[PDB]
C-alpha cells in the first residue's frame, strides 16, 4: 500500500492525483493533504480520503476548515503554514510525495520530501529551474528517488533504461548506451506568423488553456525551462539535449539510443497519464485515461526550432551554462514580463528582449542554498518591473 | 566478451552482424559461421573474423572453403551438414546465437540453440510461424533468452518492460500493465488501390526488399506472418494484438500501457540497429547507423487495415486460433502462391484465395515435434501445387 502526502491538492494536478487515487484504493491511501485558501474544495477532498492531516496556508485559512471538517464529523487534523507542509512531506510513514505545489512556495516542502528520502512525485518547475544543482545534490544525498510528472520530463524517463531510472543524479546517459534526449514541444499559436508580426501580437492571439502557459509556450520559454529541468534531471550535456517542435503533442519527448533506435512516449493529453505512471513506477495501474486512438489523430510533424522566433528558448540555453542564478533570474523576469505582455503594458517581442535585459543587468555570485535562490528571484522581479516600467511610460 | 554462433553469415542478416561485431571487436568474438554453399564469402568471412569452426551445407562445398582457407593459411575448422549447425548452435563457450537460417533448414539449428539455453538473437520467421508452441515450451524449460531482430518485433521489444523483456514465454502482459501490442506495417503498394482494380495487379506493380517479402507486403501475409509469432513471442491474446496500418515505416512498432502511456521505438530502416541492439542488450552498442533525422521525415500517419483489402491478415489471424498446423499450412501455401503469382500463373487476388482454399482443405492434427510440422509444410505445398494447376491449366 503507497501512502502519499499530496503538496498542493487543490490545484488540476492534485485533483488528477485524487482521481488516481479514487480508482485504485487498493494500492494508494492518503495520509496527508496540503493546499492554500481553498477551503471549501479542500472540505470535500478531506471528507472522501480521509487523511489524517490537512494543511493550509494560514491560521483563517485552518480555522475556516475545521469548522466546517467538524460540522461533518471528519477526524482528518488541521495543521497550517510551512513548517507544517514540511513535516507531512517528511512523515514517517509516507512513500510518495505529490510534490504540486509550484512558485517560490513549493521549495522548501519539496527539499523536505527529497531529504526525509522520499519518492517525489515532481510536479512543480521551480525545484528544478531555480534550485536543479541544489536538489540533485540533496537527491543523491538523500537517497530520494525523483519521478518527473511533467508531461515531457515523464515521457523522457520512460524511454530511458531502467538503470538510468532508479539513479537519477548519478546515471551516465553515455554509459547507458544513451546519445540525446529529444525534447518536444508544440511550438505555440505563432509557430508559422512570419517574424514581423511577433512584434504585433495580442494577448488574445497568444492564448481553455492558462494565461501564463499559454504565453510560455508561444515564446517557448517554457520549453527553454524544460530544457534547463531535464538537464538536471537527466544529467544531460548541451550536446545530449535535443529540442524538437512537434506540433500535434502527441509525441510526448523522446531518447535516442546508440544503435540508432529512438524510444518515444505517446498518448492523450490528460495529466492523469504521467501521474498514474509515477505513482505506479515501476509497475502500472488504471488511469482512467482514454486509450490513444491512432485511427483519429493528424498528420504527425517535426521541425527544428529557429532561434530568432523563439529567442527565449536560446536565452534558457544559454543561462543554463551561466548558473542558478541566472536560470533562477531569467524565470523570475519572465513571469513579470508576460504579467506584463498579459495586461498590455508590453508587447509579445518584449518578453524575450526584457527578458534578456533583466539578465544583462544582473550580476549575481551562484546560490549556495534555498535562501540565496529566493534573494536571486526577487531582486530579479525588481529589476524586471522597472524595465517595465521604462517602457510601460 | 560475447562469444558468438551465426547460422547463415553469408545473408544480408548474416552480414550486418559481422559489420556490427566489425565496429565492436571488444565485445564480440565469433566462434562460429554457419552458411550454404557460398564458398566466396565464407572464406572472406573467416579470413576477416578467425572464427574456430566454418560449416557449410555439403561436403561438396565444404571441400571447396577447406582448400581456399588452406591456401590463405587459415587455422578455422571446416564441418558440414545439419547436424554441424546444430552443435555450433549449442557451444559450451558460446554466448549468442544469431539465427539467421530461414525455411525449413532454421528450424533444428535454432531449436538446438534454444535447448542450450543460449541467447538467441531470432533472425528468421519459421521458428515460431510453424513451431511457436514448441519452441516458446523449450525456452520455458532451457531458460534460454529471444531477442527478436525482426524490426517490428524488436520495436515491440524495445517498448516492452523489463520484467517480459528478461522472462518472455513465462511472462504475464497483464501482470506487467500492458494492455496491448501494437503491430505496426506500411499496408505495401496497393494501400490505396480501388479494391476492383486488385485483381489485375502484375507482379511489377506488386514489387513496387525481395520479391516474396515485396508480395507478402502486399497482401499483408507479412503482417499476418508477424502477428503470429508476436503472439507466441510476447504472450500476447487476440484482444492483446492491435494491427495498424504506418505507411512512413518510422515508427517500428509500439506497446499500449493500463495508464493511456504508448511506448514506441523509431528508427531508420537498417537492420544493424535491431541486430545492435539483441547482441548488445541489455547495453547498446553503436552500430553504424547515423542518427534519424526528425527534420527530414515524411508525416506520419496510421489507419486500420481493412480486411477487405488485405485478406491473407484475417488468414492468418484465424490460422492462429487454428493452431500451428494452420499456420504452418498457411505459411506453406503462400510460399506456393506467391510464386506462383510471381511466374504469372495465378492473379493477385488468387493469393489469398488460394492460400484460403488449402487450408480449408486440410484436416490437421496439431504438430508434436518439429518433424509432424515439416510433414504438415510438405503436405500443405503440395495440395497448393494442385491449387496452382487448377488455375494454371
Ligand atoms: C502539458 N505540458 O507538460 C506542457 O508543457 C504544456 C505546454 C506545451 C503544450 C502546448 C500545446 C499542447 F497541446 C500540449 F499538449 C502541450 P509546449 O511547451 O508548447 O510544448
Ligand atoms: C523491415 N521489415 O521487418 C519488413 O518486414 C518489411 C516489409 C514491411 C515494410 C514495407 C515497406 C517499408 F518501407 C518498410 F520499411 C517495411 P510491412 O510488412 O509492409 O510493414
Ligand atoms: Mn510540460
Ligand atoms: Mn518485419
Amino acid at each position: 500500500m503507497k501512502q502519499l502526502t499530496i503538496l498542493g491538492s487543490t490545484g488540476s494536478i492534485g485533483c488528477s492525483t485524487l482521481d488516481v487515487v479514487r480508482h485504485n484504493p487498493e494500492h494508494f491511501r492518503v495520509v496527508a493533504l496540503v493546499a492554500g485558501k481553498n477551503v471549501t474544495r479542500m472540505v470535500e477532498q478531506c471528507l472522501e480520503f480521509s487523511p489524517r492531516y490537512a494543511v493550509m496556508d494560514d491560521e483563517a485559512s485552518a480555522k475556516l476548515l475545521k469548522t466546517m471538517l467538524q460540522q461533518q464529523g471528519s477526524r482528518t487534523e488541521v495543521l497550517s503554514g510551512q513548517q507544517a507542509a514540511c513535516d507531512m512531506a517528511a512523515l514517517e510513514d509516507v512513500d510518495q510525495v505529490m510534490a504540486a505545489i509550484v512558485g517560490a512556495a513549493g521549495l522548501l516542502p519539496t527539499l523536505a520530501a527529497i531529504r526525509a528520502g522520499k519518492t517525489i512525485l515532481l510536479a512543480n518547475k521551480e525545484s528544478l529551474v531555480t534550485c536543479g544543482r541544489l536538489f540533485m545534490d540533496a537527491v543523491k544525498q538523500s537517497k530520494a528517488q525523483l519521478l518527473p510528472v511533467d508531461s515531457e520530463h515523464n515521457a523522457i524517463f520512460q524511454s530511458l533504461p531502467q538503470p538510468i531510472q532508479h539513479n537519477l543524479g548519478y546515471a551516465d546517459l553515455e554509459q547507458n548506451g544513451v546519445v540525446s534526449i529529444l525534447l518536444t514541444g508544440s511550438g505555440g499559436p505563432f509557430r508559422e506568423t512570419p517574424l514581423r508580426d511577433l512584434a504585433t501580437m495580442t494577448p488574445d492571439q497568444a492564448c481553455s488553456m492558462g494565461r501564463k502557459i499559454s504565453v510560455d509556450s508561444a515564446t517557448m520559454m517554457n520549453k527553454g525551462l524544460e530544457y534547463i529541468e531535464a538537464r538536471w534531471l537527466f544529467n544531460a550535456s548541451a550536446s545530449q539535449m535535443e529540442v524538437l517542435i512537434h506540433p500535434q503533442s502527441v509525441i510526448h519527448s523522446m531518447v535516442r539510443y546508440q544503435d540508432g533506435s529512438v524510444l518515444a512516449q505517446l498518448g492523450e493529453p490528460d495529466m492523469r497519464t504521467p501521474i498514474a505512471h509515477t505513482m505506479a513506477w515501476p509497475n502500472r495501474v488504471n488511469s482512467g485515461v482514454k486509450p490513444l486512438d491512432f485511427c483519429k489523430l493528424s498528420a504527425l510533424t517535426f521541425a527544428a526550432p529557429d532561434y530568432d522566433r523563439y529567442p527565449c528558448l536560446k536565452l534558457a540555453m544559454e543561462a543554463f551554462e551561466q548558473g542558478q542564478a541566472a536560470t533562477t533570474a531569467l524565470n523570475a523576469a519572465n513571469e513579470i514580463t508576460v504579467a506584463a505582455f498579459l495586461a498590455q503594458q508590453i508587447r509579445f517581442t518584449d518578453i524575450a528582449a526584457l527578458n534578456l535585459s533583466v539578465l544583462e543587468k544582473m550580476d549575481m555570485r551562484e546560490p549556495q542554498c534555498v535562501d540565496d535562490v529566493l534573494s536571486v528571484d526577487a531582486n530579479a522581479r525588481e529589476v524586471a518591473r522597472k524595465e517595465v516600467m521604462r517602457l510601460a511610460s
